[PDB]
């Protein structure tokens, strides 16, 4: 057997108001959790996830391969150059059974002045037509934004724990620039599922995806009740139970470049399950010019020698690094 992992559950709701003392209880308690697997739960977090379930549900159950291919990424459609991030990753059955669909902020439009630059990593997002899918980019971007206020609250959270005034890291977290991208994952059950869709770890597990940091700052992710994860400890591979009350929270590798290291990234990797499942991680980016000098809560005069790295140049080199490793998605 695999040892369960500890991923404690934080009742994050003192974040969203105005008793300090509590929310320093609540940053000692992430701080906690940072430093152990690096990894907890939020609870208390406000978010309907059941009604984002529900609405993510009826869109990958409806969606057509005509469909997909209008929404797909440069990747599976070369007439689509612009869309690196943003639309559809499609399964190719026989071969890959994971499925998706990435949106940025809904802010990116055609007029937005980093759009107009044609600056990496900005795009505006493609919908589906809203008679086939009625409600879905509305309900869609209405998550975007309830999302962004729960990791808003979280990184009051991740600045207090570091010795920080609490608008450190939400300061260059903002609706109008901030890089972050929801993805709606869809795991299929299968029967036969093909082997060529399955993975094998070192250790024999069996994966749906190897082992990596997250590209990100902070990760922000809602799972069904299905155990899938697994992250790396000093005493190995545990396994993450699920929860689908709470939203499953993890540092990026962005923030263990700030923290020189204090707060890992903790290293994880997905497990094979043939099981009809949703993952949907949303991945707290700051904005493209966001840069935060490097520390180390460890030191005394809290310096370090790491240089100061922009945010949109760690997630534009993040992104391709982590498809060269691990394969497209
Ligand atoms: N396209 C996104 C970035 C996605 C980065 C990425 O691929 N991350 C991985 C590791 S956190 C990821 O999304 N993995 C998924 C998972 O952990 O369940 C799935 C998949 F990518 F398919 F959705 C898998 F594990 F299968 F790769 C963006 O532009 O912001
Ligand atoms: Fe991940």
């Amino acid at each position: 057997s695999v040892s369960k992992a500890n991923v404690p559950k934080i009742d994050v709701s003192p974040l969203f108001g105005d008793d300090q003392a509590a929310k320093m209880r609540v940053a000692q308690q992430i701080d906690a959790a940072s430093r152990d697997t690096g990894f907890f739960y939020a609870v208390n977090h406000g978010i309907n996830v059941q009604r984002l379930s529900q609405k993510t549900k009826e869109f990958h159950m409806s969606i057509t391969p005509e469909e997909k291919w209008d929404l797909a990424i440069r990747a599976y459609n070369k007439e689509h150059q612009d869309q690196v991030r943003a639309g559809y990753y499609l399964s190719i059955p026989g071969k890959k059974a994971v499925e998706s669909f990435c949106y940025l902020n809904p802010n990116f439009t055609p007029d937005h002045p980093r759009i107009q630059a044609k600056t990496p990593t900005h795009e505006v997002n493609v919908w589906p037509d809203e008679t086939k899918h009625p409600g879905f980019q509305d309900f869609a971007e209405q998550y975007y934004w309830d999302v962004f206020g729960l990791s808003s609250a979280l990184l009051k959270g991740y600045a207090l724990a570091l010795g920080k005034e609490e608008n450190f890291f939400a300061r260059h977290f903002k609706p109008d620039d901030t890089l972050a991208s929801v993805v709606l994952i869809r795991y299929p059950y299968l029967d036969p599922y093909p082997e060529a869709a399955i993975k094998t770890a070192a250790d024999g597990t069996k994966l749906s995806f190897e082992w990596h940091e997250d590209v990100s700052l902070i990760t922000v992710l809602y799972q069904s009740n299905v155990q899938n994860l697994q992250v790396e400890t000093a005493a190995g591979y545990q396994d993450i139970e699920a929860d689908d009350t709470g939203y499953l929270i993890n540092c990026g590798s962005y923030m263990a470049h700030l923290t020189n290291n204090y707060y890992k990234a903790p290293i994880h990797r997905v497990k094979w399950v043939n099981a009809e499942r949703q993952s949907l991680p949303f991945f707290v980016n700051l904005g493209y010019d966001s840069v935060i000098d490097p520390f180390d809560p460890r030191e005394p005069n809290g310096k370090s020698d790491r240089e100061p790295l922009s945010y949109g140049d760690y997630l534009q080199n993040g992104l391709v690094s982590l498809i060269n490793k691990n394969g497209q998605t």
